[PDB]
């Protein structure tokens, strides 16, 4: 049958200390209220009512593309309240999941094991076993059904010591939620309307209440401060890099490794410590990753080595490339097989042809460099003082002498060949060699201080 | 009441195999010393006597401003021997606190908690608990007072399941210790005078000892090696970052992250993993570091992005600039609002004014430069060689083509164009541009190897 | 009396996912059969015999150096039936220790426990306790001797709480095993013959099997993927680190440090977080290493101070020299005393001499610098587009000024000033000063867009 979820998103976080909404803040670089969307998307959610409140701007905004349902609740009175403000877009024969938007790490597969578990018109409750449960409700089973959950002050000696406990995540039919939420009431001493109360009044129309146990206890786990969020960011990170490790992806410190995005590999890939992966990620076979090196939304062919402290992004890399260490790709950079960039070299919107190298001290920017090209220690692709930025087109088998500036918009055709400490301005034609005439003075005798 | 402190600092350290006394080894950059003088001073202490041994002349000229008395002790002879060199300054009517200079992390909050519990004419002593107390002395409560410190091999079978400790730091007014220090006896298998017998000697008198237990063990732990201080390291770096999660700032890893100084900080301040920040350091609302930086002794305005492997000292940085990556400021560096600072830049000793750019392969040394300039790449700074390092002056709207030698002493006026690949030597005028004549041999008909 | 090892390697390593057999999969650096192989030859072996299969041409060609007796066995049909692939070349009245390939850890302390408590004529069996033995055949001991190794599935409900374990590793005479191995049968579940059952067929014939309590779990630990793999790893940088710590380095933290091969050190070395030491690396006093450093094949003398993210390989750095931030030395580097070696500078193969400084933004190839010269910011050595790469040679008390491009094969003689911007071809003689004549256009009121 089908299903819909309900996300819980309108908190203020205060104790993020923060201008952003509570479930703006991220993990792996992506909202937590988005990890919730996405979980709920591939449950096969076929609505998805985000309810929403403080920052209400921000939300918007940072969340404009989501296949959400917009529920603006006006006032917070509790969650019961808050649920049942989207209550009325409920069919009566879908189920409905209840999740929180400030409790990211839960997973696809505890939830199609908690929607498996619901008896029909009844509740399955996901919980969880601490090992200090103090503040949380008690779950109280009778045969295999749960009658209730005994708050912290309520419970007696021997309640104290259950261990199991009520996460929140819920699932019923959407016709029982728009039942049971009109019957809940606020007469406790926050004065709130508590989604909690739905277990009682399913008991009291004698309606079952089954408990399914979540395997991991950090994914009910919320973050209501900054230190909270670390520690589901570091949860995921190594949950992240161990899967990693299990499909043959060689991470020589899973402690020192961060994915923020999606990670495509082949076989045999190395990365070392302090290595970044952002956004799309594509690495072929072999591709072997120094320390420090952070790539965003690359894809990086067969047998390539990326040596330490090198910068990618928006970037593409052809088999057998070498980059690094020290190197820095730009948006739109795009090596061809078997090319060589070296330190302290800045490429910047660029296709560099098959064998190609730019070995130092370099910036090409806004240039198209063939097959078999030298580019020389301190070259430069230049403009003049206008308006905006020419091309600079070399073509195959063009040496580029040390510390020449090539000034855009220009052209050197196959087979030149430049001096050092050229400035080029003109087009160069095919084998055409070009060198400066120097003039210089020599004084004999000069003697430097002593 | 008043109070003074004692610091034992006068160790050799043989097990950190160093030619540095024993406490002048650091935590957070700083002797672990220091830290206990500065908890001394912030705890309200008048005076604080610093017992010193071993690498004196070390002692002196690392700690020469600290505000402490200098007690020289010229022979071994155990702790209440040490703490006695001092005991002629103490006021009959002052509190006085012993502290141990290798054991740094003691807090003043705990040594609060010691002082308000010392009875009038007693002792306070903070103790600990351990699951494996071997070898320490067990504290014997009888009543709410401590009657006994029973060591290791005197314990009987009921005794060793103590787990409260003695950790050496206790409490008592001047009188009492002067009374009690010159008691004490070196009847004992190392023939030592030891601060502990105060404890005995206290219920000699019917003084009452009361025992205040310290709520983390790693307050009371002292090093006696590096591995032991590269644990107390750990532990108090940890400790920094959870109190600055807990202020709102996203340290997105907090076991990656070091600070050694101090921490001012606004509202959204984002640290990726791997930034070390060292002496004073200000950073505004929004400010976001990116992984690999070092900031040492620098002011960051608001909406300033630090992005990776950038390396700053003793620099102040504008509102809304935007830095790295891979760029290096130098002491003196001093960029205004807006600014950019790209990858493989050298900033030292210079102004860089509103809205000006330096973003590829260039040094800028003892420099002024102007708002809205575009300083190109592998512009350079230089000197003659002479004596001295002059300044270069460049004012606004100024654009300096790529690869020209700036060659100091020299000024560019107000909206002046140089050309790329220039030598300049000779000052510049309002609205000139300069541009160099190269002379080139053209050569037809070049044909490079195949 | 003799030793002898056998080393089981011929296991393909299926969950690795990868097209290296399981064992050539590395360990700080090295091979995990390598480090057995290394541990084999301190224990005092004699001969080693390497059983091997799987991968047999990568095994071949990864170790072709390592001194052991290469047994390929074809067919995998268990481990006794392995180890007898060796048996006719153990000497009768040798010892024979038979060890994994896949589990690295092993120690050289631990395995001459081992085999110290042979007793003649009969067998030492490495075992562990685990907290959670399940899978794993459990010892039982009789007397101080072990009887039977019973599996999980064979064990009654007294038998499941022992803790011992079998780890596989065990110590016995040539003539024993030659005896044992003929006798084992595949009467089991998986029709195997099991290395294990040798333990019951000394126990047949009346002789003493002994168990030795390897102190470590990880010891006798092996990697079946590379999650397991990333563990040992971890265990492995942190003991290393733990010995350099008390042998009186301080890593500021272990926990981000690695070690790839050997460090030689001297008293009072600093090294910073996320530093990575590969091959032979040796360290005189006081050498202070920045964070992100790497360093592999180097040899560094006292009191150098390697600033934060400076990469160096096969390079020799004299006593009070300072290099990085962002220094690169490439293969023959040979910095001399006194030395400066700057950001975004690149050496390689060039001996620079004592108290040269090269600063900036340089890339200095295939060169001699001599003593006191000043490298200036921009400088290049070059070639002409011709075919082998030539020599750069500068002598004593040399300037070279910034953005001077410097074109071997040519010499620079004692002395020598050479100017700013200056393209060098042609030989400069002792105390010749090169100024480069530049000719320019001045154009006046040239207005620049507002
Ligand atoms: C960010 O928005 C909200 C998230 C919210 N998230 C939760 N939960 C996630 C965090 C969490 C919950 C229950 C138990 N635990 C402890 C874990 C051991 C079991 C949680 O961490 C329930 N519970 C809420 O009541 C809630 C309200 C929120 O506010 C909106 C709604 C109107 C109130
Ligand atoms: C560096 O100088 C000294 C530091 C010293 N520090 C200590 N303590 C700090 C370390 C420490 C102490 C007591 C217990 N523990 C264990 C912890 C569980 C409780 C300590 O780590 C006492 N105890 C000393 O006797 C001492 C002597 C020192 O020498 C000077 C004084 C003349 C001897
Ligand atoms: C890589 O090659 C092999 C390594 C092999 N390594 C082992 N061991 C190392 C790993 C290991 C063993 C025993 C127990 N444990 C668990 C630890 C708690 C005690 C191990 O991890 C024995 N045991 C094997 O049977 C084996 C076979 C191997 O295959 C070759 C031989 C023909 C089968």
């Amino acid at each position: 049958k089908a299903l819909s979820a309900v996300i819980l998103a309108a908190g203020k976080g205060t104790r993020m200390y923060s201008d952003l909404p509570k479930v703006l803040h991220t993990i792996a670089g992506k909202p937590m209220v988005k990890h919730v969307i996405d979980t709920a998307h591939q449950l096969g959610s076929e609505n998805i009512h985000l309810i929403y409140g403080h920052g209400g701007d921000l939300m918007r905004t940072h969340l404009a593309n989501e296949q959400v349902n917009w529920v603006l609740q006006t006032e917070q009175l509790g969650t019961a309240h808050a649920v049942q403000q989207a209550a009325p877009f409920f069919k009566d024969n879908e189920n409905i999941v209840v999740l929180y938007g400030d409790a990211p790490l839960i997973t696809k597969e505890t939830l199609e094991k908690l929607i498996e578990a619901k008896p029909e018109n009844g509740i399955a409750l996901l919980t969880v076993n601490l090992d200090n449960p103090t503040g949380y409700g008690r779950i109280i089973r009778e045969n295999g059904n749960v009658v209730a959950i005994v708050e912290q002050k309520d419970a007696n000696a021997e309640q104290l010591n259950i261990k199991e406990v009520n996460t929140g995540v819920m699932v019923s039919d959407g016709a029982s939620f728009k039942k049971w939420l009109a019957r809940v009431g606020n007469n406790n001493a926050q004065g709130e309307y508590y989604l909690t109360d739905l277990i009682a009044l399913a008991n009291q129309d004698n309606c079952q209440v089954v408990a399914v146990q979540a395997t991991d206890v950090m994914e009910v786990e919320g973050a209501n401060n900054r230190l909270q969020l670390a520690a589901l960011e570091r949860y995921f990170q190594n949950k992240q890099a161990s899967k990693l490790l299990l499909e043959g992806v060689m991470i020589y410190d899973p402690a020192r490794f961060d994915l923020r995005g999606t990670l495509e590999h082949g076989k045999d890939v190395e990365i070392d410590v302090n290595v970044i992966i952002e956004g799309n990620v594509k690495l072929g076979d072999r591709v072997k990753i120094g320390t420090g090196c952070v790539l965003k939304n690359v894809v990086i062919g067969n047998d390539v080595e990326i040596k330490p402290y090198s910068v990618l992004e928006d970037s593409i890399v052809g088999e057998k490339a070498a980059i690094g260490p020290f190197s820095r790709l730009r948006p739109g950079a795009e090596l061809a097989a078997e090319t060589h960039v070296g330190n302290f070299v800045e490429i910047k919107k660029s296709t560099v042809g098959k064998g190609s190298k730019v070995n130092h001290l370099t910036y090409v920017g806004d240039s198209e460099i063939g097959s078999n090209c030298n580019i020389g220690a301190g070259v430069i692709t230049c403009n003049y003082d206008g308006a905006n930025k020419f091309k600079t087109i070399i073509g195959d088998d063009v040496f580029v002498g040390s510390d020449t500036q090539l000034v855009a918009p220009v052209k050197v055709a196959n087979g030149a060949t430049i001096g050092a400490g050229t400035t080029i301005t003109r087009d160069v034609g095919e084998n055409e060699l070009v060198i400066t005439r120097v003039a210089q003075r020599h004084i004999q005798g000069w003697q430097r201080p002593i």
